[PDB]
């Protein structure tokens, strides 16, 4: 029951994102961590504090590029 | 490869949410659909257009329920 | 026999890298692509042209931080 | 969780290399070890200290002959 | 009808590590004789039959191991 | 992990040999044992001490009859 | 429907023989050929003309060593 | 791993025999048992003690009618 | 559509017989031929003219 | 491994019978059951106790109508 | 396109019948022929003229 | 192993019937069901209780 | 095989709307002397219908509006 | 392939009765959300139609009566 992300990466493109899960804080992890799954299947971690990540999340809800 | 949510429900509380995945449009589904997994394990579908759902998502990224 | 990486990401830390495979050009892919596997197990793609990536690769050969 | 390479071999040609993975030090192994997979499928171990191996790695990143 | 199993030859093989050494001669399958040595971990590695070390390694395996 | 050969046979002809594997001593077997696979597919065991067998092995390396 | 044995071998021991099949002449083969299956499972061809082979066959019928 | 023959039969003709296998004693069976396969495919058991059977076996080795 | 039995054998025991089929004459074969299948599975041909075979067949009908 | 015949029928003609199999008692069935296969291919069950059936069987052995 | 039944048999029991098909006359056959399939799977031919067969058919329609 | 007929239809003509199978009750179906196959090949379900169907069946047995 | 004749030898009746999975209407032409309707049920068994019949015409219009 | 989805992505119009070789009406169910009509022309090319449309309903009843 440790954190799934060791670190954060950046440069994620919205077109490639097949799914984006937001895992908040708790006994499982010290901080909130976001895991984005691409269309090929490879997962990639993201920063919830980052402005691009927050911009990407709200765009997925409204409508896709 | 059909849509996972048959319908949307409401009245979700942030404290109970263990994970929230956002599945956008594509060949798999006609519209964007959001699936929230609670701490007990039971999943529940949400509306991306809904104002509460959008408010819940941004709050999870920043900080605590 | 298509390319394994849809895109490149950045911000990789050397300490977290458990393995780094370099897949060159051929019938399988138009360009060279690098796939780094972290200690947790999650893979992440990298740019061979990038200066940090080239600096990370040579450091792994000589000796770890 | 022991080292995958018992020994090192030499005389590797760049044209034949389909993939080259660099596995650094850790709990898994005492030293850094490099595993090159050929186009036929047969794997072969390499020395990270060797000058040819270091020359082969940097050439794969830049471009193929 | 098969092609040759070895694309190239490598060297620096140690006798202690060799678990098995198969010698595949010429024929319809391949233009030249090719030797495939399987190590104790399981990883295979190709060898040169013309090489003096390889010929010295083969005869030593028959007589008795180091 | 017992010995593959129960006994040795003789009268092997070089022309018929498709492959000759030499399995040395270890935990798997008390003595070194040689297994020759013919062109039809039928395997046959050989004596490493035998002079003909040693003469056959060196001839395969140099060049075929 | 060709001959199963490319050649004959010798030095077979009766104790090791689990089964011995005698395949006579016909459209399938130019001459009579004998195939002995050992207890481990490995088959081995024999000469019907050979005196030891004929002595081995008659001994199996009467009673085993 | 029981005996393959429940009983013995007689009146076998050499011309009809396509194959004759001799299965000696062991853990598999209390006594030696002979199984003759005819040209049509139907198997038939034989007595190793019988004089005709022993005469049939030696004739197959030398040369067929 | 040739005859299934190349020859006849003898020494069949009733206890071992699991099934006994009688295939009469016709375009398929010049003469009547009997095929007995044992309990292990191995088939064996029999002579319909033979006295033991005729005695074995009638005994199977009445009782083992 | 139950009985193949649920019941017996009668009125079988010898001319139509292509094959007649007699399956005796055992673990497979409580009583002896006879299965007659006609020239068209359709099977039909018979009573071993019946006088016509016993008369039909003996006639097939001697010679056909 | 010949007749499926070479002959008729009798002694059919209603309890065992899983299906009963009635194939009338035509180019395919000179006369009407009835084919009854049992619960085990083995087919058996019947006479349409026979009184038992006609009695069996009407009983299947009404009730088992 | 469900019932083959979802419903019954009527207006079947005897001349068109190539085959008529009667499938009685059991584990396979709650009630008896009759399946008539026409000369063109198209199957059609029938009611065993119906008077015309019972009249059609007996007529096929006697003669076309 | 039989090429370009009428598919229905006769008409039947007593069709229920609930059971109908598909209903095809094949009009007149070189293929057939009269219009013929072929209804395919949910189990898969086809059944012919009369276009002149009042129930059949009532069934067709009901399928278009709603089940 | 696409198993058990709707066969028509959209509806078209301007169908002429003379060209129609066959007209199948596929109602609602697990296979599709709404009723959909597929008309096959004499050349072989299929074309989808609206069951709600007045021309389509007029075309269907005319095929039953006579061409």
């Amino acid at each position: 029951l440790r954190c799934q992300c060791l670190q954060t990466m950046a440069g994620i493109h919205l077109k490639n994102i097949q799914s984006l899960c937001v895992l908040p804080s708790g006994p499982h992890c010290t901080q909130t961590e976001v895991i984005a799954t691409l269309k090929n299947g490879r997962e990639a971690c993201l920063d919830p504090e980052a402005p691009l990540v927050q911009k990407i999340v709200q765009k997925m809800l409204k409508g896709v590029p």
